[PDB]
């Protein structure tokens, strides 16, 4: 009947008003892909993957090109993707030297009997699937070099509901700035970086991964919904619990199986967008929600 | 209040009756350690860690020495440990050439600001913490070589509640036989391989990791308990859902914050034990269960 996609570009401090425009374009671009896949009758899984591939490639976002740097100034990436129909799933942690982690995560889903590969095994699998190796400097940006140095001297996602009622999520990240080598956050961990179940809804998360893991943020959001809460309530309760119980900030996007959706966050901002019923909703701060009529 | 420990040695097919005896001793040994830590007023965390170190070292159990082999006939190990008071946690995935993964997981919890390290980063952190490297052939047993060849031609854990009312879990594994290089199962993933929260209880799981991850078995068990189910009901519902929804078999051990506990499984057997009120309970098949009066 009425497909939806929601996308997020990761929490942040306040954002430079020039930088906000480039971020807006990034988000819109990703929603346009996601929504276009759904409008032709494609699947929720291809919709979330396509949106996330766009944000990975866009260097304003901490995923793929533009990933934050680890303690050695290198890019190490996590991702996962999940289909709500049968709960099948794919994820990779600590991958290096590839453009699109979410696409390697989909290959784990489709081409192996496992849901999760890491580091060397993931690199081997990538090679065996013909994924091209790109040099790591390609993913490093100047903004992120300076962000590393500042921090020493002292994530993207999408969910969707498709024409057949299937839901799905995808989440991809470079991590947190100055993380230890081989540190793994919530983003590749089912129930933490996201969760997708046709009997409830789908969620993708962002923020302090350690906190997100300790509270199982994605799955916890969906529990509240199983208990009769609205998506707005579910998101406020889960993010509030993470704040009070473990002093962790972040955000998330959710879509229930009936088409209700929301974006919430406890950081200052989280770039988000949603496309539904021929309308594109967009925001960054809790002030500035725009609705744009699309054709349709 | 009065302390409990429960331990499990992983699901299995039916077990050779000679082998059952060695397994029995293994389990009793691990409960004895766990329970001896609690009885001197030690913590739930040190209790679950000590039980699991014993089962890692024992070659009858798929964790540490006696880990199942991956597709290249090598040992690759996952583990995690979690404290229910403040939800803090440590985990490692795809580690090689160390005797005790659960101790490396505890060091991630105590000595880093992260909850999860993998592969090369985990090996580096281990080296920097002085963990000795042991050669991989030390963890490989003859039974596991033959188990690998059979599959080609064709987990341990503990929970506890301590004198102060804190709970915890620990889970450690060598994986599933013939897994791809760098495959990661549920055991190092919070909410899947286990979960611990003083407001609810603690759970450690075993079985088909992919399924466990897709359902968030550990956290799911606890949800059912938050909804007013008994521990026995919670476990039956959560394992039944894994069976029906994704065709996955396994088991788990659970302890609520009020001291109720149980062991359940959907595989043929699961070696388990529990110590409480001066009694030691033990079993392998669902049919029979021994209770031994301890001196306490
Ligand atoms: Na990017
Ligand atoms: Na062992
Ligand atoms: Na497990």
């Amino acid at each position: 009947g009425n497909p939806i996609v929601v996308v997020h570009g990761g929490g942040a401090g306040p954002i430079s008003k020039d930088r906000k425009e480039r971020v807006h374009q990034g988000m819109v671009r990703a929603a346009t892909v996601g929504y276009g896949i759904l409008r032709e009758g494609g699947s929720a899984v291809d919709a979330v993957e396509g949106a996330v591939v766009a944000l990975e490639d866009d260097p304003e976002f901490n995923a793929g090109c533009g990933s934050v740097l680890n303690t050695n100034g290198e890019v190490e990436m996590d991702a996962s993707i999940m289909d709500g129909k049968d709960l099948s799933a794919g994820a990779v942690s600590a991958v290096q030297c590839i453009a699109n982690p979410i696409k390697l995560a989909r290959l784990v889903m489709e081409k192996t009997p496992h849901c999760f590969l890491t580091d060397q095994g993931a690199a081997q699998f990538a090679a065996a699937m013909g994924v091209p190796e790109i040099p790591g400097e390609k993913l490093v940006t100047e903004r992120n070099k300076k962000r590393l140095e500042k921090e020493k001297h002292e994530t993207v996602g999408a969910v969707a509901l498709d024409c057949k009622g299937n839901v799905a999520y995808a989440t991809s990240t470079g991590g947190i700035v100055n993380k230890m080598v081989g540190r793994v956050g919530d983003s590749p961990c089912l129930g933490a970086g996201g969760y997708a179940d046709n009997d409830i809804g789908a969620v993708s998360t962002t923020g302090h991964g350690e906190s997100i893991l300790k509270v199982n943020l994605a799955r916890l959001t969906l529990f509240h919904i199983e208990q009769g809460k609205t998506v707005e309530e579910a998101a406020d309760l889960s993010l509030g619990y993470m704040k009070s119980r473990v002093k962790g900030l972040g955000g998330l996007i959710v879509v229930s199986k009936t088409g209700d959706w929301v974006a919430k966050w406890t950081s200052t901002s989280m770039p988000w967008a949603a496309a539904k019923d021929g309308k594109l909703h967009f925001g960054i701060d809790p002030d500035d929600t725009t609705i744009t009529d699309l054709p349709g």
